[PDB]
């Protein structure tokens, strides 16, 4: 038993935008947690974010967590896109609010909280547990029920 906060994310979007959601396979206190949704249309960006927001929201107290994936819009986003943006102050380059902020900042903010371990992985030392994560994906990208609210930013 892995006394320790989980978070491995994998999105379900088919796609951009298309009918899928995102899936991860959480590890909390000795009680693995899933947390696999189904949009109708959303990015497989966002979704990702979905899953390590929902992750960390799932969370009921702001403890040591550590993060696995292997995401681009992850990887740039945080340290590429927030490096600079947070920085500059949350802001973009022609003064303007962030494409997906409001997600963005329960990311930011909650990880503004506990030790986050960025486990990247490239795709060839690659666990099996991840592709249970796209498996779990898949199964919630081949079942819809939700729907996608926070895909505009008309601040």
């Amino acid at each position: 038993m892995l006394k320790q906060v989980e978070i491995f994310t994998d999105g379900s979007c088919l796609g951009n935008p298309g009918p899928g959601g995102y899936g991860a396979i959480l590890r909390y206190r000795g009680r693995e947690k899933t947390f696999s949704a189904g949009y109708t249309r959303t990015t497989n960006n966002r979704m990702e974010l979905m899953a390590a927001i929902v992750a960390l929201e799932a969370l009921k107290e702001h403890c040591e967590v550590i993060l696995s994936t292997d995401s681009q819009y992850v990887r740039q986003g945080i340290t590429q896109w927030i490096h600079n943006w947070k920085k500059r102050g949350w802001k973009t380059a022609d003064k303007k609010p962030v494409k997906n902020v409001d997600l963005w900042q329960r990311l930011d903010a909650a990880l503004g909280q506990h030790q986050i371990k960025w486990e990247w992985v490239k795709g060839h030392a690659g666990h099996p547990e991840n592709e249970r994560c796209d498996e779990l994906a898949r199964a919630a990208a081949m079942n819809p029920t939700l729907e996608d609210t926070g895909y505009q930013v008309e601040v």
